[PDB]
């Protein structure tokens, strides 16, 4: 145990090694910046908020301790450290979470910036890059967007997930399918990729049923084949008496675009997600020649995730993600 310091933030109560210095709240878990003394960087401290009061929470906090300890990727948040003042599992009752502070997210730089087709290449070509090392864990994001994309002043990116928020989400999580592959997250590729691309957003929607509208009217109405794999009576009757939307023709919506770039677009943005294109696929695509080393696109060793199927007292998670706290090892 180094030494810990109390100070109030926000109305907010933080207590941290004296490692960490001149911490200024950016969000409110409650977010920090701070100055790592003992590497002289920026970080970002996370305080983790009322991390075990339902068993709900306790198990999310253990699943956040849990994927973040995993993540060792360049374009995927990594754990710089976590620690307790808790002197015991007794005392444990706070969670704090440091990273990298990357200064900017992905919308900023493409609200007041308009983007080259270099500048989208290699963005994209980045959120794919650590899309295809989440995925090899069995991991699927589910929230995908620019505010959980951070990026420098290089504009090298990483996949986060800080906890508007619908215009990137895949059809199947608005019209509840609960089953999801993981291309689920490649929807909201497109999505990101045909704004970084028009500086405008894709789908706009006001609501729910608008976000839907407007995509249908973009990729159209399900086909036959799609018809065919919807097991539910009332989805299918549903979709069916909606108006029949035609796909339309990418190259005649995405004007000014590199034609690679509208080829890959209209490989995301499919309907039907057994269509969708894979990251490891995407990574291979032309439009990324400039950037594709298949030798420098790592995957994820295994990530254990049977804890997801467990039914544990708030205690049981709590012990769990204290042990994890414990067996904490930094980075080099
Ligand atoms: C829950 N989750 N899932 C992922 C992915 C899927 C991107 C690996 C990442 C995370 N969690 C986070 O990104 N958590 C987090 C913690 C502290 C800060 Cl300052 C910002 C974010
Ligand atoms: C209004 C009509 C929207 C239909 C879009 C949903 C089609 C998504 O695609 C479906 O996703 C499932 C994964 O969850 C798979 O099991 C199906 O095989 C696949 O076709």
């Amino acid at each position: 145990r180094p030494t810990f310091y109390r100070q109030e933030l926000n109305k907010t109560i933080w207590e941290v090694p004296e490692r960490y210095q001149n911490l200024s709240p950016v969000g409110s878990g409650s977010v920090c910046a701070a100055f790592d003394t003992k590497t002289g960087l920026r970080v970002a401290v996370k305080k983790l908020s009322r991390p075990f009061q339902s068993i709900i929470h306790a198990k999310r906090t253990y699943r956040e301790l849990r994927l973040l300890k995993h993540m060792k990727h360049e374009n995927v948040i990594g754990l710089l450290d976590v620690f307790t003042p808790a002197r015991s599992l007794e005392e444990f009752n706070d969670v704090y979470l440091v990273t990298h502070l990357m200064g900017a997210d992905l919308n900023n730089i493409v609200k007041c910036q308009k983007l080259t087709d270099d500048h989208v290449q290699f963005l994209i070509y980045q959120i794919l890059r650590g899309l295809k090392y989440i995925h090899s864990a069995d991991i699927i994001h589910r929230d995908l967007k620019p505010s959980n994309l951070a990026v420098n002043e290089d504009c090298e990116l990483k996949i986060l997930d800080a906890g508007a928020t619908r215009w990137y989400r895949a059809p199947e999580i608005m019209l509840n399918w609960m089953h999801y592959n993981q291309t689920v997250d490649i929807w909201s590729v497109g999505c990101i990729m045909a704004e970084l691309l028009t500086g405008r957003t894709l789908f706009p929607g006001t609501d729910h049923i608008d976000q839907l509208k407007l995509i249908l009217r973009l990729v159209g109405t399900p086909g036959a084949e799609l018809l065919k794999k919807i097991s539910s009576e009332s989805a299918r009757n549903y979709i069916q008496s909606l108006t029949q939307m035609p796909k339309m023709n990418f190259a005649n919506v995405f004007i000014g675009a590199n034609p690679l770039a509208v080829d890959l677009l209209e490989k995301m943005l499919v309907l039907d997600s057994d269509k969708r294109i894979t990251a490891a696929q995407a990574l291979a695509h032309a439009y990324f020649a400039q950037y594709h080393d298949p030798d420098d696109e790592p995957v994820a060793d295994p990530y254990d995730q049977s804890f997801e199927s467990r039914d544990l007292l708030i205690d049981e998670w709590k012990s769990l993600t204290y042990d994890e706290v414990i067996s904490f090892v930094p980075p080099p």
